[PDB]
């Protein structure tokens, strides 16, 4: 995005700090080259000059004004990316009512119950449920007129930036790289829902390759699924993205809205109008109201959806910019937000597409970083997607997501106070996949004080829920 403004004002808005994360016993066997993130300007472990305040915004490096001819091309693979999308998951896209919005419905989750408000509630002293009823499914007086300006076109509003408590690498702990969550006011995620959660619950249901979109995926169960298929293409890549969600462009997201969000597609008017007060922003942080034209915020709930959708446009643009003829079925993909990983038999020339990326503000280099730039002959087993890579169960056949053994050791060295038995319970979901030694050793740490999984049992639970038919078929 590109700061256009920069104002002070009377009203401060608080990012109060601390972490909530401590070390657990695990800390002090694996050493983790990783720790919580810097919450204060007063943290003693970032780097001397080194301002919190600006490294967060310093992101922000610029707008990308898109040629006219770059503009139309970006439009028709917007439209062809959306005929896909819409002809997979259909054109129910009506609007939810105020009970379904908050409750959610089948492929979206309900709204939580005691999240940040936004602004200006958190000022005003107001909680969530003072606002919204969340048992009933029901809005106060409050809310209730916001939604009315909404339908006017008429709603103004503020994100009130949030420093994300969470573990980072030293490196960007000293660099002062803490990321942040744009939270926005409670109504506006309310009728964003409203106009888009029935979109969004139709593509948690029918995620995969078709759409390129793993959002609601289970990596436990669909591994086996995008296993199979990126396994049968000659070349696979894994491409990385420098600030992703922050460089998209004004222009690419407002053509994306436009088409992807049509009336004739069975959306309300205002579904394209509430997406679109997304590209130009006021945030607010201490005293400060930074102005930023483009880019998307971080953390609103549809973060997810939009940024897989871009992610989409994104590589058929690129590759009809470049190549001549290129179609929907040229090649493949899977994307989850800036997470994506594309396929294709025709020898495609990744490093030849960075220029054509730069024309959307967009910095691509490979995830397998060791070279120097793209190259062809990858397979689906070298690429990392959700932090899993590829491997092959040989038991069983099917493929398995299995995380690098430094992010489990990462993982496990901190939590939250008194949520540990809860979490290690969740690790070994994601642990057991490394095998019965190295799931040993993960959890070594915490035998005798918390409740381990079995590997065995996991590894059930796994096969049954992988292939029912595998695990009735294995009791004869």
């Amino acid at each position: 995005g590109l700061i256009v403004d920069t104002r002070d004002v009377e009203e401060r808005v608080h990012v109060m700090r601390k972490t909530k994360l401590a070390p657990t016993v695990a800390h002090g066997v694996f050493n983790p080259e990783f720790g919580p993130a810097a919450l204060s300007n007063k943290d003693p472990r970032l780097n001397e000059g080194v301002v919190l305040d600006e490294v967060i915004f310093s992101k922000h490096k610029g707008d990308t004004k898109m040629s006219a001819e770059d503009k139309a091309l970006f439009r028709r693979c917007a439209a062809d990316y959306a005929s896909r999308l819409h002809s997979v998951l259909g054109t129910a896209n009506a609007p939810l009512s105020i009970y379904e919005a908050i409750k959610g419905v089948d492929g979206l989750d309900a709204m939580e119950p005691d999240t940040a408000p936004g602004l200006p509630w958190a000022l005003q002293g107001k909680r969530r449920g003072a606002l919204i009823d969340f048992e009933n499914g029901t809005v106060g007086p409050e809310v209730e007129a916001a939604l009315k300006l909404m339908e006017k076109r008429e709603y103004k509003f503020a994100c009130q930036t949030f420093l994300k408590d969470e573990i980072r690498p030293m490196e960007k702990i000293r660099a002062g790289k803490t990321r942040i969550v744009d939270v926005l006011p409670v109504e506006h995620i309310l009728y964003t829902r409203m106009m888009i959660g029935r979109f969004c619950a139709q593509m948690h249901s029918n995620n995969g390759p078709q759409i390129g979109s793993a959002v609601g995926c289970n990596p436990d169960v669909d591994w086996q699924r995008f296993g199979t298929h990126f396994a049968q293409y000659r070349n696979v890549w894994d491409v990385d993205y420098s600030a992703f969600d922050a460089n998209h462009c004004s222009d690419a997201m407002n053509i994306m809205f436009e088409e992807v969000f049509r009336t004739e597609f069975g959306f309300h008017p205002n579904a394209e109008w509430i997406l679109k007060t997304l590209v130009n922003t006021e945030h607010a942080y201490e005293n400060k109201r930074i102005t930023v034209e483009g880019g998307m915020p971080s953390g609103c709930s549809a973060t997810s959806i939009i940024n897989t959708i871009l992610n989409n446009i994104y590589v058929l643009y690129a590759l009809r910019r470049h190549y001549e003829g290129v179609e929907l079925d040229t090649y493949t993909m899977i994307s989850y937000g800036d997470d994506i990983v594309v396929a294709s038999d025709y020898d495609l020339d990744f490093e030849a597409l960075k220029p054509h990326f730069k024309s959307l503000g967009q910095t691509i280099t490979p995830a397998d970083k060791s070279d120097k730039g793209f190259v062809l002959g990858h397979s689906i087993t070298d690429v990392t997607f959700l932090k899993r890579h590829f491997h092959m169960d040989y038991g069983t056949g099917f493929y398995k997501p299995v995380m690098a053994s430094k992010t489990l050791e990462a993982i496990l060295s901190f939590a939250r106070r008194g949520t540990i038995q809860e979490k290690l319970i969740s690790v070994a979901g994601l642990a057991v996949h490394s095998g019965p030694d190295e799931y040993r050793r993960l959890f070594e740490p915490f035998q005798g004080l918390f409740e381990i999984p079995s590997y065995r049992s996991l590894y059930l639970r796994w096969v049954n829920a992988v292939c029912g038919d595998a695990a009735a078929a294995l009791e004869h």
